């Protein structure tokens, strides 16, 4: 079997980049659970969130404080079976609220194709996806999805259209992927651990609400969904989570996380870039330089996502998929056919596969 | 310095702290490690319908059920969820979906779990409609029929009941939550087209949000599978690995004559304490009434034997607001009228901790007294 007929699958950004980092991590990112813990539905009932763990409330809280990006300061937590049930509460919790239903749901093109199927799987009655935010004129209650740095392009975003509200997902604004230019105090600011440190498996986002009644809502939501969230999965996420802040405080370029993660990042896309220049029918983002409070340095953006471009009529998508590379169709993301979303979190010999066949095709 | 009688017992939500005490007696043989780079793709297993399964606790399960012998495993696809509760909304959600025309109808035999009247009801969907108690319901149309056996709240053992043919439009779930050696006799090893577990239920560990779906139609699992893809991108791994462990040491239990390492053994023994007790209770006391169990052959322990459900359905035959009453003694339940009954009773969790039961079983006999 040649590694011409392998196929090299980029669809999904299963961020298994970061594997061979925590292996290296060795005997103190183990988590050890007995036979008799974690064994009630609740963690906390003084909590407005009772199926939150104490200890990973803590690392949240204490993690976003070494990093800088997002306020944590009166506000609730909430988490999710990744921000993914997250973003839902938010939709579903914002929509119970509204003076009237079926409340608009938008996001600026490209978005996040998942969008349009979180909002249209289950037909409620609640709230109606309106496709880009940019061609958004309707009246009546809106929700706006921000996702910035966005998926797929990895453009830093603001909002684009009083009571009609907003949701920030924040779930790739983190240090190894774009400079921290601000810490973020939004009304609802969603993140996912799957992004952080490639622990996707654990299925672990949070959400940070100002709104007491948007918590309590998006609460009975998942309360009603799965009766809240693993706890054994948020006991690992602290203790990942902890580990990662430790590492802060390091000067290895090998140990310290945010600059393992970063460099990764900057060899990786030098090299897509190389690949894509010596070639005449494709075009990458060009991405603005920022300083950085967490680093103290003013560096590039890069993304978890390449938005790979085609100049000629092309049908970008099928192209890869004929020389064994799957991307996300542009289509899918409210772009055209010329565009395709590829993950860069993958495995090194997947990647590099996939610049040897991005170079040899014409 | 607080006194007994301002402790609040709530038996209303059935959290099952009753069985804390013997995994702790089990020692470290149950213990989970899991490692820094374990578990991190979305991914399980690319062959399987449900690619979000771990293949340690598909094994488990199917292991379990063997053993057991309560369900059928064979010819048909596991669909693990982030507790049952996550698996009945798919059913409801993949059998709609197959539906001819929406909103299909869902019914229930009174009386039923509550939770099922939020569960189709919080996101105004347009796919389907609770149509609320099963007993003579004809809507003509596409209907869902949910069976839950051992019942909650009353513990009966359930069939069908609204059995008009209304032609392969007539679909059903099966909730065999309870179906376990130590609530409930194994009289026939259970063969429909969706079977439900949770894994709370079995041993306790509620926290794990782990149940699984035994499906027949293959159309029906795959879009179980997409919607729990779409709504959580599938269940926590950490929790699959560690309740496959756990469900393996309970199997290793089963060849054990021990009566306090076997789970099923020490499992139902504590129940029947609990109701012959709460059973002395009722009989003693005036005002009360308590569901009559037929006794029954196990096929897993051999013998004619009674069930003792997780939950008692207490009555009364008294004209009072029974929920009412119990709450003046600080002592919280799951209201009748929430089941579809009548203010008459209320069901409590006879799954608490030992002392919390005794608290219980004392006010019980102070009641109206
Ligand atoms: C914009 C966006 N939102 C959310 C998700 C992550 O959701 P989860 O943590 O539920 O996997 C991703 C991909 N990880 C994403 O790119
Ligand atoms: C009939 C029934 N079904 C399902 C649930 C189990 O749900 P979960 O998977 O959320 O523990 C329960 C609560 N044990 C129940 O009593």
């Amino acid at each position: 079997i040649p590694m011409s007929d392998f196929v090299v699958n980029l669809d999904h950004g299963d961020p298994t980049a970061y594997e061979e980092y925590w292996r290296k991590m060795g005997d103190r990112c183990t988590v050890t659970i007995r036979g008799c813990d974690l064994m009630s539905y609740f963690s906390d009932m003084t909590n407005l969130c009772w199926f939150l763990e104490p200890e990973l409330e803590d690392a949240i809280k204490d993690l976003h404080g070494v990093v800088g990006n997002a306020a944590t300061e009166d506000r609730y937590i909430v988490v999710g079976t990744g921000s993914t049930q997250l973003c839902q509460a938010a939709v579903h919790a914002l929509s119970s609220l509204a003076r009237s239903q079926p409340v608009s749901v938008v996001a600026a093109a490209p978005f996040y194709s998942t969008y349009v199927e979180e909002t249209t799987y289950v037909r409620s009655g609640m709230y109606k996806w309106e496709g880009d935010a940019w061609g958004f004129d309707k009246k009546g209650p809106y929700i706006e999805l921000v996702t910035s740095p966005n998926n797929p392009d990895g453009t830093i975003r603001e909002t684009v259209v009083d009571e009609a509200k907003v949701i920030h997902d924040f779930a790739y604004y983190w240090p190894h992927y774009t400079p921290i230019t601000r810490r973020q105090d939004h009304d609802i600011m969603l993140f996912t651990f799957s992004k952080i440190t490639g622990h996707a498996g654990s299925r672990i986002g949070w959400a940070l609400v100002k709104d007491k009644e948007v918590a309590k809502k998006m609460v009975e939501y998942i309360i009603v969904n799965s009766i809240g969230v693993s706890k054994e999965s948020q006991v690992r996420t602290a203790k990942i989570l902890n580990v990662l802040k430790e590492t802060c405080k390091s000067e290895s370029e090998s140990e310290n996380f945010f600059k393992y993660g970063r460099e990764m990042m900057k060899n990786r896309w030098e090299k897509l870039r190389e690949v894509v220049k010596e070639s005449d029918a494709f075009t990458l983002p060009k991405y603005p330089e920022a300083f950085c409070n967490y680093f103290g340095k003013s560096l590039e953006s890069y993304p978890a996502f390449a938005w790979l471009g085609t100049k000629e009529e092309t049908d970008l998508v099928s192209e890869l998929r004929r020389h064994k590379v799957m991307s996300r169709a542009g289509e899918r993301c409210g772009s055209d056919k010329k565009h395709v979303r590829v993950s860069m979190l993958s495995r090194e010999d997947v990647f590099n596969v996939f610049l040897e066949r991005l170079a040899n095709m014409k």
